[PDB]
């Protein structure tokens, strides 16, 4: 565990999630101070500890430049999840602001993001979550994947994981396996990446705008996908529509994905 006394909290925050604060904050380490962001769960007074230390569990066997990093844990006024500092803050969020960047550049940021699922895949770990808001950028041209809160170690004989009901917020990003069988693998992991991509750019915008859950999973089934991006080039969505493709055991796996991206930026640099 870290030491509280060598960490200094920014009273300012950088967001609240589900549910707790993101702050910045600085580590003291062997001599060098580290920037880090800092996860800290609200609990005005169990099991939600129990949460957190789940999602260290995972990021502590995680090792890869495209992976947010953990510095470590920390126990004290409140329960703590303390990472490497990734400063430009979520891509979704990122790209709303800075429409200027452009489609090059958009496609170097996706493509390292495959970069870091393909690692995840090999390592045998469902990252279930995997949207535009949980990539991070360190830099412009440098993302990282965080939020391993729903991850999960896959067993060493199955290719997929079984959950139990979800709610309405994240079937937007989920293949229709996952909807209907409540079944989570890197194949999921891919669908969701489609959508992670038609985010991209789109800019940050919501995908399937104005629909409930229950209509977009309707679309699904007739075999209806969204629409190009304003501007997005015709091979990335090209690649969306491989990553939607229905049938588990037909869709394309990260190595395959991460080929494409490679070559498709090569060909626009
Ligand atoms: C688990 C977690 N790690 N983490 C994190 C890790 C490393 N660096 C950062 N940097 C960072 C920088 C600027 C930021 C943010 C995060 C956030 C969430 C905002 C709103 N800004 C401006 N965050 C943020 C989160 C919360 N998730 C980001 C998803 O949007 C919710």
């Amino acid at each position: 565990y870290l030491d509280r006394k060598l960490l200094t909290l920014e009273d300012k925050e950088l967001g609240s999630g589900n549910f707790g604060t993101v702050k910045k904050g600085y580590y003291q380490m062997k001599k060098v101070v580290k920037t880090v962001a800092v996860k800290i769960l609200k609990n005005e007074a169990p099991a939600l500890k129990d949460e957190l230390l789940a999602e260290a569990n995972v990021m502590q066997q995680l090792d890869n430049p495209y992976i947010v990093r953990m510095i470590g844990i920390c126990e004290a006024e409140s329960w703590m999840l303390v990472m490497e500092m990734a400063e430009l803050g979520p891509l979704n969020k990122y790209l709303q602001q800075n429409r200027h960047v452009k489609d090059k550049n958009i496609i170097e940021l996706v493509h390292q993001v495959s970069m870091g699922m393909k690692y995840l895949e090999e390592s045998n770990f469902v990252h279930r979550d995997l949207a535009a808001r949980n990539v991070l950028l360190v830099t412009q041209h440098y993302a990282k994947i965080s939020d391993f809160g729903l991850s999960k170690a896959l067993r060493a004989d199955e290719n997929y994981y079984k959950a139990q009901t979800h709610g309405k917020w994240p079937v937007k990003w989920y293949a229709p396996e996952c909807i209907n069988y409540y079944k989570f693998s890197s194949k999921s992991d891919v669908w969701s990446f489609g959508v992670l991509m038609w985010e991209a750019f789109s800019y940050g915008q919501k995908p399937y705008r104005g629909m409930k859950g229950s209509e977009v999973t309707a679309m699904l089934e007739k075999g209806e996908r969204m629409g190009c991006p304003a501007g997005c080039p015709r091979e990335m969505y090209d690649l969306m529509n491989l990553c939607w493709t229905y049938d588990v055991e037909n869709r394309p796996g990260f190595a395959a994905v991460e080929l494409r991206l490679r070559n498709y930026y090569y060909d626009v640099v």
